[PDB]
């Protein structure tokens, strides 16, 4: 009986029901994680993520290594390894935490077909969501909920959420598996060189990956619970539970028994339900992430304009809030949830009406924290394409980082070209009289771009815009 585990999303040994399961009457265990370097440069998949990912599973094979396994990391296509694999090493059973994403359940229906015609045994466990959201769905009566409103109602008629013991030696027992000398030559964690990502002007990075980052910013973030929120949080916890290196079920206990301390409402659970509802919405909707042949997408005549688009992508906007909020996005791979209102507004509803399918692949490249649902989900509920419960604010892309920071220090911090502004301009520096350029060194329209746009014209049309799609909605 030789059991594999394919790693994908939950990297981590804590609360993984589909291994547990594998192991138990398994005289074997094997971990894999396969990825194909040669298609790694043209995936949409931003270095950050990549660097992430590795240290994921750097994390996964040494705390593989205390219960004396080891990770196997193989290069190429799930489709084309497989069968080799269970040749290879005389599979019995495969198993993998569910994945509710269409493409993914598309990819695992094949894979599931070539284990089953090849005599190897499927585990599929859940443990990526709170809930089983076919579950949900069938309360809902076969279609999703469309409003986070019904979401809430149905969970709230959920029966409460039970989790998993941790994979232990107690858990592992007598179960072992096959090593080699040429492991880390063959199945070694790849470098983001392999993958073909230049990392010379790399610095450390801002968001370790991993279960044991993870577990360690969980204690300190429960202990623990301006221009300062604006940079990442040293207990920040969005990545890992986006990667799976932190169980959302866990999160979730150690946040009910930390209130129920501290003093049972739902405001401290509200970014995981936004999380388990765009889920729910994306699983049994494989256009989700389109506006044309989406069917709970309102069709909105967005501008096609691939030079506003690239200025806003590289933060080259000339609005120094945009551009620093789009620097520390590039740089690290997390901005704040009021920075992200900001520069999405800014490129759909705002200023530049450029669709949220392109804000959300720039996104999706960057991005640590956001699954393609809800990355998806959030750009159609900001730009109101769905989801709709109320017009949103208009947010200044001049003023509201300047009550949020007075002094500029985010934007000096992240742009430093304009470092030399005082902070009567840093804000505006086109408003900066030629001396107080010269001053600062920093020439507009030189050393930092013009404004791409006038706000104050563009919000106003495009308000108006916005407002007209919705009176034509409550025509029809
Ligand atoms: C603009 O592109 C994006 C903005 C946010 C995300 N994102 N990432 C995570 C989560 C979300 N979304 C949200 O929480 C909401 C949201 C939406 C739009 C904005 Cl602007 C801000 C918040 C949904 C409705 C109210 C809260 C929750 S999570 O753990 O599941 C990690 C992704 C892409």
């Amino acid at each position: 009986v030789n059991a594999v585990h394919w790693f994908r999303k939950g990297l981590r040994l804590h609360d993984n029901p589909a291994l547990k399961e594998c192991i138990q009457g398994a005289d074997t265990i094997r971990c894999v994680y396969i990825l194909d370097p040669w298609f790694a440069g043209s995936s949409n998949v931003g270095i950050n993520r990549w660097r992430f990912l590795l240290q994921c599973l750097e994390d996964l094979d040494a705390n593989l290594r205390k219960l004396n396994s080891r990770l196997f990391v193989i290069r190429g296509q799930p489709a084309d390894v497989f069968p080799r694999l269970f040749k290879e090493w005389n599979i019995t059973k495969l198993s993998i935490e569910y994945d509710s994403e269409p493409f993914g359940k598309e990819r695992d229906a094949a894979i599931k077909k070539l284990a089953t015609e090849a005599g190897v045994e499927v585990i599929v466990r859940i443990s990526h969501t709170l809930y089983d959201l076919d579950k949900i769905i069938e309360l809902n009566g076969g279609q999703p909920p469309l409003t986070y409103k019904r979401f809430q109602t149905l969970v709230s008629k959920m029966e409460p959420l039970e989790p998993a013991d941790t994979i232990t030696s107690d858990v592992i027992g007598k179960c072992m598996t096959p090593l080699s000398d040429d492991h880390d030559e063959k199945y070694g964690v790849p470098s983001l060189e392999e993958l073909g990502f230049d990392t010379d002007g790399l610095s450390s990075a801002v968001w370790p990956g991993g279960e044991t980052e993870a577990l360690t910013r969980l204690e300190r973030h429960l202990e623990r619970k301006n221009a300062n929120s604006l940079l990442a949080s040293p207990t920040g916890l969005s990545p890992y539970l986006r990667f799976g290196c932190l169980s959302c079920r866990l999160f979730y206990f150690k946040l009910t028994d930390l209130y129920k301390k501290v003093k049972p409402p739902l405001s401290l659970y509200g970014q995981l339900l936004w999380r388990e509802f765009f889920y729910t919405a994306a699983t049994n909707n494989p256009r989700f992430d389109k506006m044309e042949g989406n069917p709970i997408c309102v069709q909105i005549p967005w501008d096609k304009n691939p030079e506003a688009l690239a200025k806003w992508a590289e933060g080259r906007t000339g609005f120094p809030w945009i551009d620093a909020i789009m620097t520390q996005l590039r740089q690290e791979g997390w901005i704040h949830h009021l920075a992200r209102h900001a520069v999405a507004c800014f490129l759909t509803r705002g200023d530049l009406w450029i669709s949220w399918e392109e804000g959300m692949k720039v996104f999706e490249e960057l991005l640590l924290d956001a699954d393609w649902s809800i990355n998806a989900g959030s750009w159609m509920w900001l730009s109101c394409s769905s989801f709709f419960q109320q017009f949103f604010h208009c947010y200044c892309p001049v003023g509201f980082g300047r009550r949020t920071d007075p002094n500029g220090d985010y934007i000096r911090r992240y742009l430093p070209v304009l470092r030399g502004f005082p902070a009567k301009y840093i804000y505006d520096p086109w408003n900066a009289p030629e001396g107080i350029q010269k001053v600062a060194k920093c020439l507009i329209g030189v050393n930092y771009p013009k404004p791409m746009v006038n706000h104050a014209e563009a919000s106003r049309l495009n308000i108006e815009r916005m407002k007209q799609i919705y009176q034509q909605l409550s025509r029809y």
